[PDB]
């Protein structure tokens, strides 16, 4: 990763084998369950490119969804370059070369084209650009492995309101999109797919409800 | 987080992989217990409202009860919004624009912003404010997942004073308000719902009797 | 806690997740044995009121002892408060407010005026005197729920000598008092309560007999 | 290693215990699969010759690879001496000698020697060129130690299409080449491979399916 | 501890929760075996006295070994007061008092008194004299609790030469003295208990015959 | 350990209690195998005389080799006392003393002694002596402790080549000597051990064999 140092200089510190167990280890525990996203994210913080493919590449396993990660990848880098055309010149003596696609992806860029990047000023932090590429392909990977729809949750006739939803959000936060999204599957759904008695509870409270009176009201 | 380095300049730091771990295995392990707020606040010292959301993000399953806590945050950013009305205006070099409730939360600020915000002169304290939300979120799910009421909570006719006062105050402390009246509820409901063998020697005791007292009175 | 940075300033810094995870597993496995005093006195070094007020709070269980923590604690506070009464008037520039005894346990002050007072100069170190309160507090609970009586140790008749001094002195332990008081449990006890073959050896040997020569004379 | 202290100069540190754990560990639950290799990568941060030497000491077992990568090492080191032929003469006071192939690979140089090489201005990276020699020859004993070819992973008719691209991704990463003909071998290996049900869904698919429209196409 | 910060001053710092545990731990597994001693002295490299204090305190069982502790030192630190007259008179400005043989034991000393000694010019190192004198305690707990003598360790008529050195010098390392006749015990009492067949080896072997080759040469 | 402080100050640092458990642990695991070498020169990097002696007295059992290496080292302090006669004379202001044999293995050395020698200009480095002489000595060991000479690893008729050579070169590599000695077994062994079938397809391919070849080649 890039850290500050006393100084006020950004520099390059090696990844920790802490940080390198606690990825493999949470991969190897909760696979593509959404909380992985987070893990990662927290886990990657301050990472350079070549970070971001260490910690990539020592997954074990699961490697049809690291290709389609792949795949994010390059078609992000492919945008980023149509938008980025890179113009040729002498680099000058305080500077560095514009990043390609394939450079904030760490397959055309050395460690130390990525830490000229990162400490520049201003920073061109290709570390954190590479990181919103593989975080998109992950939120795509984990809306794939998600074994249930939303339509789909249902609450039972003795299931108690809070498993129910726990279970549909569960399933509301691995279909991926924007909040909007996830507002308007509330809406239409969690009330309706309630079982009779607490149906009928929850149209009386109306729909400016909050889920806490929501969640007493279906008590028992 | 946002600490003070060894030279005394506040700067920013990713949060450690044993923090991230020890937040996961605490809500694993101990669920909405009332010991889970004091492990939250003390692991998110010094946190960014990026390190909170971290956080809540890597918590697995509970999803009603983290629902809830958006609920809640959104009403405390509202309330925060109808308290600081927005002034419109170019924001000058050095300084930042106000924080709206959805910056404190992190929503719509990013963690340079936050940065910005907790390093001003004087600080801005979004983290610690954003905690303050959090923590009044979790304070009412504790609460509602609390089983037992500590009307409830009474001495079985062989069970030792000891285990029984376990009880009880285990149970006040997750069923939470104000000492207004927990402090009312020690004191006279614990001497209430004594067994009868104890709850004669506690009379003898008299007013003012102290906890030790007490429990020295029905040891044998 | 306060530590020292390289400037020679004290600063403040985050409780490690180790320090709360050693605690915590501490009491789950010693629960309330003599040594958990020095376990929670070294710990909470340098601890402000606030750590000290996140260790307890993080103790899940034994609430019977942490209420009779709480009113050792208020007594404390009463007795510091009656000693040192506060003198109204604004507070100067360079200066802090007299802490009440609420201020100590941190029930009336913030973690800045705890830092504020700790790393003043002079320091009043409100975190030690708290620290105090509380291990007297401890103190009492160790005595409270030990099992077994100083006058109940007497050495079984085939039982090594080497295994009752065990029991007796961690039964002595237990019960915490002056070691004047202490001394004249030993005096009192240890070789009048030796099994009938160590006793007659024990007392040829006369009240000067160091314990290394006592167990020696009685080895089997 | 030498890393980049808290002020800006390179220094030598001693490799961690933790470091050589995790080493140590990666390879007794690992052993060669292609993961080894990032593992081995990162927790070579900074490495010395010295320490790389160090690292593959502690590994217990498979010495008939850890001589093959003895034998690679020195055929590279015989290559680098071909590329840098020696020139004769007194190393003046402040500067260093030219490594030669056992310089860099650490059996005819000193920590010392390592340490002024890596520390010299500009830089002479032996522990980097060391460590992609060694790369260079763990991906070798990968290649041999990989036990099925591509050719023979084939999907079941049975077996689901993700299950049948986990297997052949991961047995083409152990079957090591360039992106040459592993780019030639997905997108018709991976078609022609498939049982013949989901082998029709994917010609109706047509050329320039990404994977993650295959393996939706193929999940029922 | 007092150590060294990354500047040159000396400066109090925390006991660590690891340097606590493993302390406790080592205890736990190993009683008074004679590796405790190492174990003691390298977890308390530049302890206070209230760190040794803290340290043994935190010791839980074995309290009749600890008493012969208090003894042993109690002893020392009287040898300490008759070798060290006081001389009374006012303390000046800037310097420290004398330290009695129970301030070094941190009866009576606080610890910024023992901060005060220990980075004084020159200082006065209480924690290494407190630490030479418990060790030597300690010493006496591993003599005391060492079942075997060196006299009863004899080699059996089928057991391998290796097991009974191992048996011997793991003896030998228990009952403790100095060398004077430690090394007395090897070379004639070693020879002495081996059985006949390798004692008939051995003196053929000849005085002046090394441990590796008397274990060479009852091999076989 | 000395280790640089940011002033560039070789000062003494204490060994971590994380170092001391790797030590004793990989002893505990491994006893004598060969990686134990590695793992003491790794975990003993920038030690004083001191913590090599720590190291070594932590190690339960083996004492059979552990006296073996007190005596490799009072040869090879013998062996330094008689290359290095001490001149007598009064140790100048700015000097130390010259180190005799018994002060490099620190028998006769204080810590603060041996500080000043390793923080010398230019340092005398007793501990890299020391560790010298200490791991010469565990060399012997490892030698005697390996149960198989290389004259004994023969290929079984079904015993897979990869096998033969993993068990070749780990007792290979148990017999410490030069790579000359090494280099001659390989040539005089390998092939000539190799079971018939695997061993004519090897004559075939001539002593310029890599031993990727020579797997390749007998491969099943
Ligand atoms: C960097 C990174 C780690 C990040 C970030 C990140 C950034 C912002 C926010 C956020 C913060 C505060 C509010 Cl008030 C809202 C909001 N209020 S609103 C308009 O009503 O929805 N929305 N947000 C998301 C926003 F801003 F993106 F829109 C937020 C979150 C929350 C943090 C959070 C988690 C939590 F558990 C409980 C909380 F109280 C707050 N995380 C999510 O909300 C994820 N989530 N998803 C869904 C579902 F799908 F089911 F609906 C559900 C959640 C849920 F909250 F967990 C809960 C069960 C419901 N995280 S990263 C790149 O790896 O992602
Ligand atoms: C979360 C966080 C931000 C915080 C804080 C925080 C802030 C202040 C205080 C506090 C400190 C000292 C006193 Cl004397 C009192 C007091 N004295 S009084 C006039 O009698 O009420 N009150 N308080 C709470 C105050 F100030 F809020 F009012 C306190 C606490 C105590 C700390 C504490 C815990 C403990 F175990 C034992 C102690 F001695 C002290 N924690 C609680 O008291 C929690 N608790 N709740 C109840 C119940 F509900 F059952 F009654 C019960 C407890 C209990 F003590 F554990 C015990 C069984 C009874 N914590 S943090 C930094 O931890 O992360
Ligand atoms: C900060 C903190 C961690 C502290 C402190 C603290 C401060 C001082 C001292 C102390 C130091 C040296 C001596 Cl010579 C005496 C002494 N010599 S004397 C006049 O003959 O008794 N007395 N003391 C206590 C003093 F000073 F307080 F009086 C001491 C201790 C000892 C440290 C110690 C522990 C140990 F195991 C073995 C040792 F050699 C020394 N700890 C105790 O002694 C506790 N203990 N109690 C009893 C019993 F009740 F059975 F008798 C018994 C012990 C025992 F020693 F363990 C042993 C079985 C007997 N600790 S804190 C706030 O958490 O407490
Ligand atoms: C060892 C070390 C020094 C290094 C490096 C290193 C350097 C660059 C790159 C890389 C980065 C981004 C892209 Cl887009 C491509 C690309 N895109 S492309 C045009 O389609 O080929 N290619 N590359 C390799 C490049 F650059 F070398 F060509 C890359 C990688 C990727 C990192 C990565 C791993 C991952 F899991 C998922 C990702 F999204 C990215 N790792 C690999 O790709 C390894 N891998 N191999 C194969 C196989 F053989 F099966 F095909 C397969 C993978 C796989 F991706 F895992 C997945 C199942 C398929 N690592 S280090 C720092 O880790 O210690
Ligand atoms: C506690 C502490 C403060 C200290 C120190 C401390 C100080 C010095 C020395 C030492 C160093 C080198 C030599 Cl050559 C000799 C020597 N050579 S000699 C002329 O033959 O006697 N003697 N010494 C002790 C000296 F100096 F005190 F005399 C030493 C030791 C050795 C270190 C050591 C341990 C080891 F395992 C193997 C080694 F090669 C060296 N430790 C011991 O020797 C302990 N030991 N005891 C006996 C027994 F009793 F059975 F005989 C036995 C050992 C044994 F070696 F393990 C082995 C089975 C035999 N430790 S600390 C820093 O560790 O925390
Ligand atoms: C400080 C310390 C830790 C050190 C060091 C240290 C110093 C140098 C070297 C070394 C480096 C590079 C080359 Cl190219 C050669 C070489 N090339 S050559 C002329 O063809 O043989 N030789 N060397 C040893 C040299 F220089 F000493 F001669 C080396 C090693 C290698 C490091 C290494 C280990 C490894 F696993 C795989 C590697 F690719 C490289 N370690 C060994 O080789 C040990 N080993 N022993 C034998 C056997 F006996 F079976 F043959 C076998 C090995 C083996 F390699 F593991 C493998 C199965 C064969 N380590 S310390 C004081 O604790 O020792
Ligand atoms: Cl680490
Ligand atoms: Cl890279
Ligand atoms: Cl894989
Ligand atoms: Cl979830
Ligand atoms: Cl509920
Ligand atoms: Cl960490
Ligand atoms: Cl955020
Ligand atoms: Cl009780
Ligand atoms: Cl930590
Ligand atoms: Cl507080
Ligand atoms: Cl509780
Ligand atoms: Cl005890
Ligand atoms: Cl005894
Ligand atoms: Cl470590
Ligand atoms: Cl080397
Ligand atoms: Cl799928
Ligand atoms: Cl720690
Ligand atoms: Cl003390
Ligand atoms: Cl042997
Ligand atoms: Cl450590
Ligand atoms: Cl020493
Ligand atoms: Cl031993
Ligand atoms: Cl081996
Ligand atoms: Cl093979």
């Amino acid at each position: 990763p890039i850290v500050q140092n006393l100084q006020g200089q950004m520099v390059h510190q090696c990844i920790s084998p802490r940080t390198l167990n606690a990825w493999v280890k949470v991969v190897e525990e909760k696979a593509f369950s959404p909380e992985v996203i987070p893990m990662f994210s927290a886990l990657s913080c301050g990472a350079t490119p070549q970070d971001l493919n260490t910690m990539l590449n020592t997954v074990g396993g699961h490697q049809a969804a690291m290709q389609m990660l792949k795949e994010t990848i390059n078609e992000e880098a492919a945008e980023w370059d149509r938008l980025h055309p890179v113009h040729a010149g002498p680099i000058a003596p305080g500077q560095m070369r514009e990043p390609r696609g394939s450079d904030i992806a760490g397959t055309t860029s050395t460690l130390q084209e990525q830490i000229g990047w990162m400490t520049h000023n201003p920073p061109i932090p290709v570390g954190e650009i590479y990181k919103r590429w593989i975080i998109l392909g992950l939120n795509k990977i984990v809306r794939m492995y998600s074994p249930t729809s939303i339509l789909d949750i249902r609450q039972g006739p003795k299931e108690p309101f809070r498993d129910y939803v726990d279970r549909f959000y569960k399933t509301l936060r691995a279909e991926q999109a924007s909040q909007e999204v996830k507002n308007a599957a509330t809406e239409t759904l969690l009330v309706q797919n309630a079982n009779p008695d607490c149906k009928t509870i929850l149209k009386a409270l109306g729909p400016g409800a909050t889920l806490e009176e929501m969640m007493t009201a279906c008590q028992g």
